């Protein structure tokens, strides 16, 4: 009607702490992302990835059309900074499409 309110989000981070680790293994990561959005993750003329990849050649990244998500798969080290890269534009392009006023 008007004069409406809500709010209760959701939140996490539970016992976190900036912990490391030192281990020569394969590590394969998942980042949950859209696939509506496919044609706009990817770019039109394949930019975003082929950046991206250019700067983390070790790093591969899998598309799901089912499964709805991202698989990474390289080095902790590396798929961590690319697994990153992404869940920041995912957002972005989110963000953008149905602008909340208030």
């Amino acid at each position: 009607g008007s004069s409406g309110s809500s709010g209760e989000p959701e939140k996490l981070g539970q016992a976190l702490t900036e912990v490391y680790a030192k281990a020569n293994s394969f590590t394969v990561s998942s980042v949950a992302a859209p696939s509506w959005l496919h044609r706009f993750i990817i770019g039109k003329k394949g930019q975003n990835l082929a950046k991206i990849t250019q700067q983390m050649p070790k790093v591969h990244i899998e598309f799901t059309e089912g499964e709805d998500k991202i698989t990474l798969e390289g080095p902790t080290e590396d798929v961590s900074v690319a697994q990153e890269q992404i869940e920041g534009m995912v957002k972005d392009l989110i963000n953008r499409s149905g602008p909340s006023s208030g």
